[PDB]
């Protein structure tokens, strides 16, 4: 019964996300390859550490463009189903949307190693010119496929498993789905699919949720999964314990008056959409040459 | 005839070093990966020592280590359990006896914090009271240390007879390399990694030259050569990106000889020959923090 009202709400991370093997291993590569950033210190997997939840486990980091500042790195596991893929921003931007090393200098430092070079040619059999941008993007694309955790308690009590999630978990879950978090954290992901105009501040709890300065301007509802392994929490990576996480979260114009025992459930449910994280072997990365830029210095 | 000559100053990679003895590499390889274990949370050994760049960071200079003179370049992980001479630079004094903020007081109460760590902990020292102490911190990374060694390069092959493994000019830099004067200070398993000697390459205002210390009590050490291909940038400073270069400026030096161009490309050509089969490494799943797990830096 309550698996049938959660089954309306949610869906299972798949065993497996919907050449492909090349493609996998050029990403890994690409995932795992610290010159692919500007410096040459930074790789994906640096802030989206497999080894830690897909997250970098500090409060903010600096990755991208698009971003509108230092935010806390949200995991790459099962980032691949998200529709929302953006911190925050302006509706409309946000809309039409979906740090230093320009697609050119990308291009270039592949194109610069033999390995990354016959790399792309497993991965992109007939191309003249598979080592190109868009293929770049889409080998690393592949790999974060790989990055998915299914099986998590939560997934297997949605199967079937009356017995998977504890009475608790299940108390969590109901709550969650009445109190209205299920209408922002909801999908696949339980989260990730929209923005809003709130986001959590902190006071001179500590932290309270505020409008944003305009309607217009919006804050990501993140997907939950994993997320006991995704400390710190919220785009300022801010609040470092989940239970508080939950509490300023119930606790404002944005939930509804729960009690301790009722927030306690909730976050007792959310460790429940912890999944089988995936064993990732480190790839071997391919040697530089004389072409290949230097590191920023 | 010439293995028999270079069997006399080097050794070849074993397939695995001279080491629960699984509880042990596995704790190790977490620690290793754990960037909680720098005091900003951002740097795991992997991070300087990555598994995948050659055991290096691929960066000029980094500093990670309390007895580091300044900036240095990183040297691989890989193989460093058979070094013998593990620093960079120093007097020799203190570097004979000798032989960055995270104290030995916060990681082990980084991994006490962690559950995880303390089962890890317990499945890789059976006995203790308190198995979760920083010797034993230390024991499982060097541990999993031993893992990061990479046999059956070109040179060891054909160390173990393979006439082969190596090409003319591969062994016409090996030969170079012995009777240059090279293999005076790269020498051993690691083809260096040995000693320290009173000289360093400066930048000039070659563009690099070897320059003797300012006392030859201060010293620097001649480091292994091993997948050397894989760990540029070269020299302590990790200036010299192109190996050809760093073959040439200490060769056209003090502590070579006049080599002329074929001879330099030649040795370092027997350099490449030094590359060896790198370890496959499973990125480990590193154990959740606690709220009593001390916060990053910031
Ligand atoms: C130095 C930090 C840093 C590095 C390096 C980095 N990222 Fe990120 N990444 C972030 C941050 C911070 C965010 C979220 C901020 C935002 O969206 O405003 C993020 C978000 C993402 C997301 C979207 C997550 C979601 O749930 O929708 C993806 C996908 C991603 N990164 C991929 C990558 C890939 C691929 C690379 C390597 C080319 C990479 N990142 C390197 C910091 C980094
Ligand atoms: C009005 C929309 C909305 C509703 C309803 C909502 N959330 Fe959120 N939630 C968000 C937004 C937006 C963010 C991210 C903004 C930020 O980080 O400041 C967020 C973030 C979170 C996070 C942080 C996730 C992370 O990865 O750091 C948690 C935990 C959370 N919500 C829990 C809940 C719970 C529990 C409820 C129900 C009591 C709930 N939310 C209801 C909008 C909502
Ligand atoms: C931010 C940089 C950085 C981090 C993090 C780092 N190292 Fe290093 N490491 C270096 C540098 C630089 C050197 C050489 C400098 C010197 O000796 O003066 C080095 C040298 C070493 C050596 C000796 C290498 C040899 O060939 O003898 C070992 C062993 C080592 N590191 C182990 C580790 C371990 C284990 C960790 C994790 C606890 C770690 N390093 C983290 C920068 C780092
Ligand atoms: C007098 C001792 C000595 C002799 C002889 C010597 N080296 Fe070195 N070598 C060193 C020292 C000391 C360093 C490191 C100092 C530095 O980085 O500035 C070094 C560093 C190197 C490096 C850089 C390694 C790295 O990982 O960055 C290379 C390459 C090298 N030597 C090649 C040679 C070759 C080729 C010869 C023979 C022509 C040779 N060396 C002879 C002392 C010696
Ligand atoms: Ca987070
Ligand atoms: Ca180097
Ligand atoms: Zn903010
Ligand atoms: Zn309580
Ligand atoms: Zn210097």
């Amino acid at each position: 019964a309550l698996r049938e009202e959660a089954k309306g709400l949610f869906e299972v991370i798949p065993m497996q996300a919907p050449v492909t093997r090349d493609k996998i291993d050029l990403g890994a590569m690409l995932f795992f390859d610290p010159r692919m950033s500007k410096s040459g210190v930074f790789s994906c997997q640096s802030c989206h550490n497999v080894g830690l939840g897909g997250v970098d486990g500090l409060e903010t980091s600096i990755g991208h463009g698009w971003q509108k500042g230092p935010r806390n790195a949200p995991t790459a596991l099962n980032a691949v189903f998200n529709v929302a893929q953006f911190w925050d921003g302006r509706a409309p931007d946000l809309a039409a949307q979906a740090m230093n090393n320009t697609p050119e200098n990308l291009v270039a430092t592949v194109q610069s190693m033999p390995g990354y070079v016959e790399a792309f040619a497993k991965a992109f059999p007939g191309q003249k010119d598979p080592i190109s941008f868009d293929n770049f993007a889409l080998a690393v694309e592949a790999f974060e496929a790989t990055l998915i955790t299914p099986n998590s308690k939560f997934d297997q009590w949605l199967m079937g498993a009356d017995g998977a999630m504890s009475a608790d978990e299940k108390a969590g879950l109901k709550l969650f789905i009445d109190t209205g978090c299920a209408a922002c954290h909801n999908g696949i992901n339980i989260g990730g699919n929209g923005y809003y105009p709130f986001g959590v501040v902190e006071k001179p709890g500590r932290f309270a949720v505020t409008a944003t300065a305009d309607d217009e301007y919006v804050f990501r509802a993140g997907p939950l999964r994993n997320i006991a392994l995704t400390a710190p929490y919220f785009h300022s990576g801010k609040v470092w314990d989940l239970r508080e996480a939950v509490s300023v979260m119930a606790n404002s114009q944005l939930g509804a008056t729960l009690d301790d025992t009722q927030v306690d459930q909730i976050t007792a449910f959310l460790g429940t959409l912890t999944g089988e994280q995936p064993e990732v072997v480190h790839p071997i990365l391919p040697v530089r040459s004389a072409q290949t830029p230097r590191p920023e210095h």
